[PDB]
């Protein structure tokens, strides 16, 4: 144990990124309004369609009715880029409009191009979170604003968030960026942890609800290490800094995350039978990694455990065939899916 930070605030989580411990929770799973974190999967979704060249960031849209702080009425109040229909503007820079200014404008502009609606784009967004293990989120617009059925959970944003920053990794980057100049007139980021000096903050997105309070989902490095934190309802601007920053500063400062099994090597390697192969690596691919207190690396030892006494091709490269224990001090802090590391088929 390590005794884990009051917070002053609604619900809130911190997670390790490569190991996935929740190192630090609160009502991680109560549903609340995500507003602006919405941008993220928003972003997630760009960053897809970048990745798989279904769009350039040289490529350029133009703004429709859509898009227009006016002729569309709940733009009005909003955060903004400014565009008019009939604009040609940049992905790339529609892209930083989401992610750096929060534009809600450009959340409808890139949704339309994307996916050619925004029903369709919402569509891509509530796949992903299905995909992702969002068990408790649902989407309900493309920029986030006012909707009556739309919830996440801290929980389920700090999972999105690892997945942005596990892939899209080139979609994740521009988060860190303090502005971006469009039209002339420079746009700062609102992410003010990003100008923290006591962490190095490089994410990820502001949000702040109807009457709920703020939101910050962040992440920051240290060393090898990642963290990512979620802050909801937090009761002023101020608060929902803060505590973010006392949540990560806590994590790097009294854990560490290390990987005794790395992606692609073998834990055991075991007979199998009637393949045409008489033998199997297996290991935990990528789920290798704990976050254990600091000191501890000497103290940690894992074990395996087969769910069956002996194993039978077909064996397919990711499937589960037993259990691996992590142990520290000898006690068991935590368990894996121990998996086949090959392809091996029924011999012939
Ligand atoms: O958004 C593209 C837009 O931004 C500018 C600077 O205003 O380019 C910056 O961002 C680019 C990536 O999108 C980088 O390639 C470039 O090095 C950087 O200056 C404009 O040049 C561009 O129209
Ligand atoms: O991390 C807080 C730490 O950094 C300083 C500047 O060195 O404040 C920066 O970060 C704050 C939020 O983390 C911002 O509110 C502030 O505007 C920014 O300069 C210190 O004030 C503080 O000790």
């Amino acid at each position: 144990t390590v005794e884990a930070p009051s917070v002053d605030a609604r619900a809130w989580i911190l997670m390790d990124y490569a190991s996935g411990k929740v190192l630090a929770e609160g009502n991680a799973d109560e549903k609340l309004d995500p507003a602006s974190l919405t941008k993220i999967m928003t972003s997630y979704v760009v960053g897809q369609a970048l990745k798989a060249d279904k769009i350039k960031l040289t490529d350029m849209v133009t703004v429709g009715k859509d898009a227009w702080a006016t002729g569309n009425p709940a733009l009005r109040g909003s955060s903004v880029m400014f565009l008019k229909p009939g604009d040609q503007v940049s992905v790339a820079d529609l892209n930083k409009g989401v992610i750096i200014q929060s534009g809600n404008d450009a959340c409808i502009a890139l949704a339309d191009y994307v996916a050619g609606s925004q029903e369709s784009f919402i569509g891509l967004m509530n796949g992903y979170a299905k995909k992702l293990g969002l068990t408790n989120t649902t989407f309900q617009t493309v920029h986030g604003l006012d909707a009556p059925g739309q919830f996440s959970t801290a929980r389920d944003m700090a999972l999105l968030g690892k997945a942005l920053i596990h892939d899209v990794p080139e979609e994740y980057a521009i988060h860190k960026e303090k502005e971006f100049t469009f039209n002339k007139i420079r746009q700062p980021n609102r992410n003010r942890l990003l100008w923290s000096s006591n962490l190095n903050v490089d994410g990820m997105k502001t949000g702040t609800t109807a009457g709920a309070g703020y939101n910050l989902v962040a992440s920051a490095t240290q060393g090898d290490m990642r963290l990512i934190s979620v802050v909801l309802g937090a009761k002023t601007d101020r608060i929902r800094f803060n505590e973010s920053e006392k949540l990560l500063t806590w994590g790097f400062r009294f854990f560490e995350t290390v990987t005794p099994i790395k992606p692609d090597a073998t834990f055991v390697t075991q007979r199998v039978w009637f393949g045409d192969k008489s033998e199997v690596n297996l290991g935990a691919g990528e789920a290798g990694s704990v976050t254990i207190p600091r000191g501890q690396l000497k103290n940690l030892k894992a074990s395996y455990t087969l769910t069956e006494p002996q194993l039978t091709a077909p064996l397919k490269k990711g499937q589960v065939v037993g259990t691996i224990d992590f142990q520290l001090n000898g006690k068991s802090i935590e368990q894996r899916p121990l998996i086949v590391m090959e392809n091996v088929e029924e011999g012939g």
